[PDB]
């Protein structure tokens, strides 16, 4: 049967390219627990897959002005991928345009910053300038606080807005240079910062979970596969393969 | 010229759903309060339709006869089409995925323990390794079902006890699992969500250990029916808002 075109991104623990100095070509360039979630997929449903980054480095964005959509949700509704498998946020203005599985894994926005401050919460970051903050742009971080009407929230986006050329970053590894570099705090995924604090001993998460969301696999609404993968990931779970696979992925 | 109401099962379960304390005698819809009555309020609001909750009739949440292939609970309801959806701390599952839709989950979750304090006692490895201390589970729920369907050693080892003990060790609701507890030196493998409940309302009992799995709960509709996506949508708004956190902080030592 024909091979699913499977869109994704790189973002490590996710996916990676493998490092080798042998070159690799197709699929084997890549690993990471979404690399390892797709070939479970595929051996539980039965089909082959071509893995691609989505070309425009984004997760995906619906623009104000003219409507389109970006990044690997734009691949799905145009038909372009059978499937997004990534770390990509399921959310109600996605869930509009494209179809997702139930989740994977399960996270929040929370905050990435040095150790050591008095800085507790998002409410502390909003009422100063001194320290800035910021997302990556066209991700689901970023449209949380566009759409927000809760004040802290809406305080932060009104900041991230005003100084976005400086503030929004084009993936996660941006931001996190830009916390190790600078004076600033980046809104960043709980399930990321985990990695990222096991790894970089001074940082730390700032306060809780500012929202609840799942990572899903996206597919262009309408989809069969969608509900298939659905199941597919529940029996995982039930299995406790997930769980595996996340301990498998991811201080003194 | 309105609409049908929409039938809505449901299940009595501490905060999800209650009766209301009333010395006023109380009727239809107004005999119930709770996360899940007001979760299904926003529901009816933002998705334009009416309702009546219903009790399950059988009093259970469901699982699968192994003998005759049937479910029984609020699965059973809308495999029939007895009711629209299930609105309750229905856990979403891969077996009753196979057999009802889900909308996306407005909670998540996972199993854990429910026992007294003072004990050395510190996981499911702990409590599979003896049998002084008896432990068990909600019959025919999603707790049960995990176990009866688990090849992990621990989880296999604890169902076989449960199995062989189950007139005494399953119980028909959390509430008489937690009297159980209580009462007697029995554990009780309960969802996080509830154990966090009971615990911040009685300082003598405590979780013991993590979660053993993860999972949501989902509004639960028939088969093909097109309330599932609907009701996603709905879900995913409300979190989007906050609003679900704020049901939970108004409903939850
Ligand atoms: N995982 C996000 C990108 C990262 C973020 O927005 O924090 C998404 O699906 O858009
Ligand atoms: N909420 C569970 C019942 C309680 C339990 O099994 O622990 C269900 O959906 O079956
Ligand atoms: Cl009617
Ligand atoms: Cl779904
Ligand atoms: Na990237
Ligand atoms: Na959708
Ligand atoms: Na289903």
């Amino acid at each position: 049967n024909r091979s699913l075109i499977v869109t994704t991104i790189l973002e490590e623990p996710y996916v990676l390219f493998k490092k080798s100095d042998k070159p690799l070509y197709g699929n084997d360039r890549f690993e990471g627990y979404c690399i390892d979630l797709l070939r479970e997929l595929s051996t539980i449903l039965g089909f082959t897959y071509e893995i691609r980054l989505v070309e425009d480095g984004k997760y995906g964005a619906q623009d104000d002005v003219n409507g389109q959509w970006n990044g690997m949700v734009r691949e799905l509704i145009d038909h372009k991928a059978d499937l997004a498998v990534a770390p990509l946020a399921i959310t109600y203005v996605r869930e509009k345009v494209i179809d997702f599985s139930k989740p994977f894994m399960t996270l929040g926005i929370s905050i990435l910053y040095r150790k050591g401050t008095p800085i507790d919460s998002a409410d502390d970051l909003a009422k100063q300038t001194k320290i800035e903050y910021g997302a990556v742009e066209d991700g689901a971080t970023m449209t949380f606080f566009k759409r927000s009407k809760i004040s802290t929230y809406d305080k932060m986006w009104a900041f991230m807005s005003s100084r976005r050329q400086s503030v929004l970053v084009k993936s996660n590894e941006e931001g996190i240079q830009r916390v190790l570099t600078s004076d600033y705090a980046f809104l960043m995924e709980s399930t990321t910062i985990e990695f990222v604090t096991q790894r970089n001993c001074n940082l730390t998460q700032i306060g809780g979970l500012i929202d609840s969301k799942g990572y899903g696999v996206g597919t262009p609404m309408g989809s069969p596969y969608r509900d298939k993968i659905t199941l597919a990931i529940l029996k995982l779970q039930e299995e406790g393969k997930l769980h595996m696979m996340k301990e498998k992925w991811w201080c003194p």
